[PDB]
């Protein structure tokens, strides 16, 4: 009953503004209106979009952007390279405050040659720079003026993607419009509507009854659609993981051996099989969906013997309650989860219950997101992981200079700090050399499991639920709640 020439999907997330200014992550909306100067394939290969070609200098500070010349925004108006120096300077201005401002930080300059030749020199070397530049490009002629962080722009946007905005329902959905001009490729599905469902059982119920034809569905209903011919399922690998942030500046999870002993009480291949529906994989580092990965690495595997054994050899001991003591001090400390995100709500309880049957008493303790402050816990149930550059969640992430503590815009919550993971992060980025890169993250996942600031438990999949009449859907890595499922959906028909 939903028309031939009309696309519905569901997304859990509305954006409040539809701007890449102000996109976290692969946001579903914004990469229909919008295209950055690169793209990525079904393999995450990095490839060319708005952006033709490039040469970078052997120093990696200067890249030459070659445009495409036959780009259209929205509007008719022909993008060049006027454009794409506004887009990094208004990202880079802290008055937008955007989102992007610190991917684009080490930029020096941006010299407009002609119209499809931009220079963009740096002040040091970001091998992450061409995945950085997947970033949509922003209309100068509509936004030069504007006051970007409320302009009337971000609910009516315009953009170079493959679909135009028509109309915005807030709190249901944003329709769209094939854009007849596409440079990629001629788009299929003329009408394109992005449904907000947030609830899993309610986007499944609309799948179901023919509402919507496509949504992510959460693993726990898979059964609704399995052995359903009217329905596909494409299982979607992503580097999205999720993880025991330890708080390093906790009086037990400070010692090593606790949190390896932490790591040994944990059978995360249950979880990945029960809580989990075998939908995922156990998790031991943040790169097992990059190129970055050593391959080669130690494990904490289910020892709950080895983690009581380390426990005894850190000087705690067992006591009349069967739970660990040292000194007079029970081995104790909180377990904090968001209360909105069921699965890490879970997770904790999981971990709570783990660490019982090793004599660890923990307390799971779960809040509204933005209720307080989780760089502040004991430890925190937390998600990272990108499908992009290696250097993305890794360096913001464990770098000890990106301690929240310290930096404002670090994302190190745990406060965690070791000198084999700076210099191994800050070689990796500092040189765009395949080989060096990959030497430099194996020395950095070496000292993860060294000096493990994690207890990582498992990568996600995700599952891309589909109307069968659905047709040309391609998978690739997913990122964080499966976004970029809708990468490919300007090649979808029915």
């Amino acid at each position: 009953k939903i028309p031939k020439d009309t696309l519905i999907i569901a997304v859990e997330n509305e954006i409040a503004r539809i701007n890449p200014a102000y996109s976290e992550d692969h946001d579903a909306v914004i990469n229909l209106v919008f295209s950055g100067l690169t793209r990525f394939d079904e393999n995450m290969s990095l490839k060319p979009d708005l952006a033709k070609s490039w040469d970078i200098s052997k120093d990696g500070l200067v890249y030459d952007i070659f445009l495409r010349d036959d780009v259209l925004w929205h509007d008719g108006v022909k993008f060049s390279a006027d454009d794409v120096k506004f887009s990094i300077e208004a990202f880079k201005n802290p008055k937008n405050n955007s989102s992007i401002y610190v991917n684009f930080e080490d930029i020096k300059s941006v010299e407009i040659l002609n119209p499809s030749h931009v220079k963009i020199t740096l002040f040091k070397p970001y091998p992450a720079f061409l995945d950085a530049l997947s970033i949509g490009m922003l209309p100068k002629h509509l936004l030069e003026n504007e006051n970007l962080n409320t302009s009337s722009f971000n609910q009516n946007p315009i953009g170079t993607g493959p679909y135009k905005f028509v109309k915005w329902k807030k709190g249901e959905y944003v329709e769209f419009k094939a854009n007849e001009h596409f440079y990629l490729d001629k788009v299929k599905t003329p009408r394109l509507i992005i449904k907000h469902i947030f609830d899993p059982s309610i986007a499944s119920a609309e799948l179901k009854n023919g509402k919507i034809d496509a949504a992510l569905i959460d693993v726990s209903l898979l059964n609704i659609f399995k052995n359903d011919e009217n329905f596909g399922i494409l299982r979607e690998k992503s580097a999205d993981y999720r993880a025991l942030m330890f708080n390093l500046d906790n009086e037990f999870l400070k010692d090593l051996k606790v949190r390896q002993a932490l790591n040994y009480a944990v059978d995360k291949e249950s979880i990945v099989k029960n809580l989990l529906h075998d939908y995922a994989f156990v998790a031991n580092h943040p790169l097992e969906r990059s190129w970055a990965n050593s391959k080669n690495f130690k494990i904490y595997k289910y020892d709950p013997k080895k983690a009581e054994d380390l426990l005894v050899s850190a000087g705690f001991k067992k006591n009349k309650d069967g739970n660990f003591e040292k000194d007079g001090k029970i081995l104790e400390f909180e377990i904090w989860a968001m209360s909105n995100d069921p699965l890490r709500v879970s997770l904790a309880g999981i971990l709570q219950s783990e660490f019982r049957k090793i004599g660890v008493v923990s307390k799971v303790v779960a809040k509204p997101a933005g209720s307080f402050d989780y760089s502040k816990v004991d430890s925190f149930l937390i998600g990272w992981g990108s499908p992009l550059d290696p250097d993305f969640h890794t360096f913001r992430v464990f770098e000890s200079s990106q301690d929240s503590a310290l930096n404002d815009e670090g994302w190190n919550f745990g406060h965690y700090h070791d000198k084999k993971v700076d210099i191994a992060l800050q070689k990796a980025r500092n040189t765009s050399n395949l080989e060096e890169r990959k030497k430099y993250y194996k020395d950095f996942i070496d000292a993860l499991y060294e000096n493990p600031p994690f207890i990582f438990l498992a990568y996600l999949d995700f599952a891309l639920v589909y109307n069968k009449d659905l047709k040309g859907i391609k998978t690739r890595t997913l990122g964080h709640h499966g976004v970029g499922f809708t990468w490919n959906v300007y090649e979808w028909s029915k």
